[PDB]
Order: structure tokens, then C-alpha cells, then sequence
């Protein structure tokens, strides 16, 4: 029993974790095969992050820009090329310790972990879900892009997330490992605002589920509702739209507790409306929406 | 910028893990040089837990009757021995992943991240403490037994924590790799009720000193108080007192803020009597209390 934010065991990615140089700018890479993949502001100066033209400032960057080194051994490069967002690097060396990858975007809502990272080395693991405004609530300092977002299928690191900046607000903003923005964001310092941070239905309820498992029971009522009568309270709390496919993935968790989906948002519905009255559930006083159907479902059953 | 419960990359402890199996009971070992410890409880059948002798039970068992599996690889136990609550098992081969290591027995307040594991696979990890009634509130299900806590300093692993069981209040309770647990807890599935699960008063300064740095300052106030004057609110809200080490402690968040410990003090006072009126500090609706003074700097700073 037991119920915590849990991030997935870091080390499959910490052994692909670089430095890259460019000029005087240092950040993460992730050295997978005998490719190195890190944000292209790498070759950005504090001042062409105003108005970059990514294309014009690489024209003066060759291979030897490109100082890659792997804990404390230099990498040679042989080749680089711009993929949207991303700079890939091809090294001479393939990556001894790459683990069976694939490269995944995920949808907001979902959740995955971050290393976090600083000149090429971990600092720490944390877990996070895609916003539904595209943005993520992370822990980054300067020095920090190029950290990767990840999710791990038994031996399988389905990497989702690059990290590359910080808006205004303190909010962060990536990209997939294609180079593609999350959302509107581009790589630019200039001004982005983050749209409405609305809570993720399907993970609150899952997280009631995780809750009626390991004994916090208090907040189950007598009632019930329906989809839209949910939704008309949903839209009212700057709650995500509940479907019938998130019914449906909650299921097994229904399943489980002998307790209706429809049930469970009866509950999630009267905790809206009149909040917890200073009680709490899984050692929160909020409802957290950062664990999936699936994450609670694997972390009740223990998979390795 | 941004302030997550994060734990230390898992990939040192991940290469450590191990299956134990005696018997029909399987759990998790920790194999550092020729040695794998793990909870004694390993000799047990589901009947033994209720009043076992272990000394009894330890004689019926020879170096054969424990199987150590590292990956889908077995290890030759060339030896036994129980060390208080953990059985150490010479095996005759050194762990080739074994990093720089240290045991360390840590005091209540202090915070360690857990390798969860099953069958000697990692499932997850995650941030914890050590609480002032000496149980901590992990995430562990049945085959989690032997799963580590620790704190990593550059290279060096300190190993904290093992894992050996649940109360009956879905609290958890282990021992420090001599095997000695920690508070007055045993072995024995017997009655073993935690004392009061006070607030670590000391985390709960320093992670206000986190919110300030990050940009959550609503809470400040135009009030100090005493050492005397706060602990008569701390002892009522079943708060640790605070003492002048504590203070001590938390001089660079106090010298990098610009805030006197005192000053943030008399916030936190009027946190605890007049609560935080539906408002959010760190996107928690409660005071939390499971970062060190020290995990403040550290992810404050970026130390990798
Ligand atoms: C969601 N609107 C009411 C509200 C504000 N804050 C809350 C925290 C928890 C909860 F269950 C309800 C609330
Ligand atoms: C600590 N006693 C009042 C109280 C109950 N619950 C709380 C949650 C947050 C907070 F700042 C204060 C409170």
C-alpha cells in the first residue's frame, strides 16, 4: 500500500546523457546510437536568442563547433544537421549504453519523468504530465536544456520530451525528440503566454481510484451523474471535457473497486463544489492530476 | 526556475538490485561488492511472521537454500550470515556495477529517494523522509521488501534505507543496512502502532524559503516572532520544536532571501492559524515538510 508520485528507474538514461558546446553555450544532449540530439539554441548567444534566424547562425558552425563530450571523455563529430528544433550530431562512436529507444510525442494529459541534468550530468528524476495547455510544471535551471522526458516499457525508453525553455511565467516549454514544439511555443525569448492550465478529469478520477485502493475512502457519496451533467460542473472548474473513451480507459479501475466510473465523478463532482473541508486524500489537499489511469494501475500492481 | 519533489538518478542503486529467494519467498537484495543483504524476513513463511525466531529458522538454512539472481544470471552463495534485522549473503563474485558507497543511518526529518523493486527490477523511484515516529510513507506492495532508500553526494551512494514491512495503517517501516531498524519497530507481523506523525518543522521553513526563490511570496507578512513564541504554535499544531541548530541550518536560505529565519517563522505561524484560505504555496494546498534545508539549496543550485 502506499500511493506516491513515481517517477521510472533513471538509468537507461542517465548512460545516455552529454554535454554539447557550442561556442560559449553548454547544455544537455542525449547521445543514442551515433547520434547526438540536443536543443538548437545551442548555438545561440544570450542576445540572438531575441530574434534568432537558426538557419543563418549555423551556416558558422562546422563539426569541430561541436564540443560533445560523455562524462569525461570527447566524442568526435563527423556530422550535423537541424530538425526543427533539434540539432543531431553524428559522432564517430555509437552510444555503448543505448538502451532499446523510441521516439514518442505524447498527448497533454499524459505523464512522463524527466532527468534533469546540468553539463551532461543527472542531477535528478522527477514525474510530470503534458499540461493541457502544452506546457509542463518542471524543476529547470540555466544550464538544464537538452534534459529529456521519458516513459519505460520493461526495457523499452520511449523518449517524449527535450527540454528548452522557460516562459515568463515559470512554466516550461520542449520539444519532441523530432524537434517539434508542445504546443505554440517557439524558441525564441520573446513573449508566450501559456493559454488556461485546466485540470486532467481522467487523471483526477484515477486518482480517486488509487485513493479507494490504499483506504482513503471518505469522499464517496450516495450519488451518481452522467457525462454531461459531469461536464456542465467540469467546464465550470476549468476541468477537462470527461468522454466515454475515458470511461472507457478507467474501466479496469472500475473494475477493480466495484465503483462506477459515473460513481466516481458523482464523487470528483460534490469535491468540486464544496472543496475538501480541510481533509485530505493521498496526503494531498488538492485533487492531483498528474497520475494516469495506466500509472495508477501499474503502480497498484508493481510493474518492473 | 520551477520546484518539484525530486529524487536522485537511480541508475548507481539500479545495477545493485537483486532477486533473493528462499524457500517460496522472494524478494529484493542489494549486491554491493561480494555481499547481498536483505531483510532476514526472507527465511520466513506467511506462518513464521507471526512469532518467528530467527535463529531457529536460520539454522535450517544452508548457503544453497538462497537463490541470488542479478538479471536473469545466478549468483553462488558461498556464505551466511545475519547481521541484526539482514542477512548478508557472500556470493563469490563482486559486483562489477558496484559505485562508491557508504551506510549511513539517518536521523528522523532527513529525506531519501527509494529504489522501488520487484523480483530485483526496478519499478520506480521516488522522494521520501524519514518521519519523527521513524516510519515513512513509501509506495510498496508485496515482493518490495528489500527495496533501498539513499542520497547520492557526486559518486558516492549513501544507502539509508531497506525495506521490510507495513504496519496495519499502510505506513511502512524498515531498517539502515546493519539491519537495525528504525524505531521500535520489529519484525514480527504483530500490533506495532506509530506515534504521532508530527510535522518537520525545519523542512517546512525551507521549503517556504523554495517558494519565495521561485516566485510564491503571498504567504509573507509583516510579522516576527521567538524561538519561544513559535514553538508555543509549533507544539499545538503538532509541529517538531525548533531549535538554534535548525536556525543554524537554514542560514544560506535566509542569507540568499534576504528573509530572517525568524521573519519566515512568523509566516509559517500564521500559516498554521489561519490555514492557507483555498490559496496554493508550490502548487501544494498543504505546509509540506519532505525537503531538507540541504535539498533546497541543491535544487536551488543545480548540484549534479
Ligand atoms: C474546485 N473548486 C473548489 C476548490 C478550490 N480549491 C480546492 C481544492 C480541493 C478541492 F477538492 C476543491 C477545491
Ligand atoms: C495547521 N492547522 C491549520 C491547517 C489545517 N490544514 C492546513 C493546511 C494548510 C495550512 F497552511 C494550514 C492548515
Amino acid at each position: 500500500s502506499g500511493f506516491r508520485k513515481m517517477a521510472f528507474p533513471s538509468g537507461k538514461v542517465e548512460g545516455c546523457m552529454v554535454q554539447v558546446t557550442c561556442g560559449t553555450t553548454t547544455l544537455n544532449g542525449l547521445w543514442l546510437d551515433d547520434v547526438v540530439y540536443c536543443p538548437r539554441h545551442v548555438i545561440c548567444t544570450s542576445e540572438d536568442m531575441l530574434n534568432p534566424n537558426y538557419e543563418d547562425l549555423l551556416i558558422r558552425k562546422s563539426n569541430h563547433n561541436f564540443l560533445v563530450q560523455a562524462g569525461n571523455v570527447q566524442l568526435r563529430v563527423i556530422g550535423h544537421s537541424m530538425q526543427n528544433c533539434v540539432l543531431k550530431l553524428k559522432v564517430d562512436t555509437a552510444n555503448p549504453k543505448t538502451p532499446k529507444y523510441k521516439f514518442v510525442r505524447i498527448q497533454p494529459g499524459q505523464t512522463f519523468s524527466v532527468l534533469a541534468c546540468y553539463n551532461g550530468s543527472p542531477s535528478g528524476v522527477y514525474q510530470c504530465a503534458m499540461r493541457p495547455n502544452f506546457t509542463i510544471k518542471g524543476s529547470f535551471l540555466n544550464g538544464s536544456c537538452g534534459s529529456v522526458g521519458f516513459n519505460i516499457d520493461y526495457d523499452c525508453v520511449s523518449f517524449c520530451y527535450m527540454h528548452h525553455m522557460e516562459l515568463p511565467t515559470g512554466v516550461h516549454a520542449g520539444t519532441d525528440l523530432e524537434g517539434n514544439f508542445y504546443g505554440p511555443f517557439v524558441d525564441r525569448q520573446t513573449a508566450q503566454a501559456a493559454g488556461t492550465d485546466t485540470t486532467i478529469t481522467v487523471n483526477v478520477l484515477a486518482w480517486l481510484y488509487a485513493a479507494v485502493i490504499n483506504g482513503d475512502r471518505w469522499f464517496l457519496n450516495r450519488f451518481t451523474t452522467t457525462l454531461n451533467d459531469f461536464n456542465l460542473v467540469a467546464m465550470k472548474y476549468n476541468y477537462e471535457p470527461l468522454t466515454q473513451d475515458h470511461v472507457d480507459i478507467l474501466g479496469p479501475l472500475s473494475a477493480q473497486t466495484g465503483i462506477a466510473v459515473l460513481d466516481m465523478c458523482a464523487s470528483l463532482k460534490e469535491l468540486l463544489q464544496n472543496g475538501m473541508n480541510g481533509r485530505t486524500i493521498l496526503g494531498s489537499a488538492l485533487l492531483e492530476d498528474e497520475f494516469t489511469p495506466f500509472d495508477v494501475v501499474r503502480q497498484c500492481s508493481g510493474v518492473t
